[PDB]
C-alpha cells in the first residue's frame, strides 16, 4: 500500500515526506501529506522563470544584467563567474533552473520588479495560476532558513504540481515561452538523484530541484511515458528532527519516486 510505503519512508529517514501526481486520464491522484506546507527552497526558480518569460517579450532573454561583489551572496556556480561580464536574462534563467544559481534567482526578482524586491510579484504570477496557498516572502539566501512549521516561503505538493502543470502541459505560456522553460528543466543538472532516479531510463524526465536547511530536501518534475503519456510528479522533504544542519536525503526523494513509478507503469 503506497501510504504505508511512504510512512515507511519517513521511519527510515526520520523525515516528513509529501508527494502529489495529480489525476489524469486513468490514474487517481497520488497523495501523502500533499496539503501541508513545505519549504520551496529553489522549486521556485522554475515558476520565477516562468514570471519572467510571462512578462516580458521573448527578445527580453538578450538584456545584459549587471551586478557586484555584494550580490553573491549564495550557492551561485555560474553567475561567480560574471560579475565582470554581466548576464543576459536567458544566461540568468538557465543558470537558476539547470544549476540552481541563487545569485541568478534574485536577479531575475529584482527583474520581474515591486515590493520585496520582487518576492510579491512573484506570488502574484502564482495567484494568477490559480495558486491560492504558495508564498514567497525572503529572497535568497534567507527563503531556506524559515523553521519547520513557518509558513514563510512555503508551497505545498498539491499547489506546487498543479502550477507547474499548468507550466508544462496546460497553456500559462505561449508554446515559445514553454518550449524554453520545458528544455531548461530537461537540461537540468542537480535532478540525477531524485525523481530521474526512481524512473526507468525509457521515460523522460525534467525538473527542478530545491535543497535547504533543517534537511530539505524537493524536486518537481514531469515525466513523460515511452508512449508520451505526461505525469507531473511533486515530491518534498525535511528533516526537523535533526535541527538546522540535517543532511538533506536525495536517497528518500529516489524511494518515493521509485514508488510512483511503479504505480504509474
Ligand atoms: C536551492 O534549493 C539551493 C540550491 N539548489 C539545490 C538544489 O538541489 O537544487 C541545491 S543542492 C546542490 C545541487 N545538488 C547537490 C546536492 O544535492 N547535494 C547534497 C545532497 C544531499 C545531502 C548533501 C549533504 O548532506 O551534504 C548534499 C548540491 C543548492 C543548495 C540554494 C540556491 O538555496
Ligand atoms: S562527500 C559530499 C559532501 N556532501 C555530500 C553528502 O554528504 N551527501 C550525502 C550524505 C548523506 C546522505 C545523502 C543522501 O543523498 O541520502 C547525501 C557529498
Amino acid at each position: 500500500d503506497l501510504a504505508d510505503r511512504f510512512a515507511e519512508l519517513e521511519r527510515r529517514y526520520d523525515a516528513r515526506l509529501g508527494v502529489y501526481v495529480p489525476a489524469t486520464g486513468t490514474t487517481a491522484a497520488i497523495e501523502y501529506r500533499a496539503d501541508e506546507r513545505f519549504a520551496f527552497c529553489s522549486t521556485f526558480k522554475a515558476p520565477l522563470v516562468a514570471a519572467v518569460l510571462h512578462q516580458n517579450p521573448l527578445t527580453h532573454l538578450d538584456k545584459l544584467i549587471t551586478y557586484t561583489s555584494d550580490d553573491i551572496r549564495s550557492i551561485s556556480p555560474v553567475a561567480q563567474q560574471h560579475v565582470q561580464t554581466g548576464m543576459t536574462i536567458g544566461q540568468l534563467c538557465d543558470a537558476a533552473i539547470r544549476y540552481s544559481d541563487g545569485t541568478a534567482a534574485n536577479l531575475l526578482l529584482a527583474d520581474l520588479g515591486g515590493p520585496g524586491g520582487g518576492t510579491a510579484a512573484f506570488t502574484g504570477y502564482l495567484r494568477s495560476l490559480g495558486d491560492t496557498v504558495s508564498r514567497l516572502d525572503a529572497e535568497e539566501p534567507e527563503l531556506n532558513r524559515d523553521p519547520p512549521g513557518d509558513e514563510r516561503d512555503t508551497t505545498t505538493p498539491h499547489a506546487i504540481a498543479l502550477v507547474l502543470q499548468q507550466l508544462v502541459l496546460g497553456n500559462a505560456l505561449p508554446p515559445d515561452k514553454r518550449a524554453l522553460l520545458t528544455d531548461w528543466m530537461a537540461r537540468n543538472t542537480t535532478g540525477a538523484k531524485r525523481i530521474r532516479a526512481g524512473f526507468p531510463a525509457d521515460w523522460k524526465v525534467i525538473d527542478k530541484t530545491g535543497t535547504g536547511d533543517y534537511g530539505r530536501a524537493n524536486d518537481i518534475a514531469v515525466v513523460w511515458s515511452p508512449t508520451g503519456v505526461p505525469y507531473v510528479v511533486a515530491v518534498m522533504s525535511d528533516r526537523a528532527g535533526g535541527g538546522y544542519d540535517a543532511e538533506p536525503r536525495e536517497a528518500l526523494l529516489a524511494e518515493a519516486a521509485t514508488c510512483v513509478a511503479g504505480v504509474l507503469a
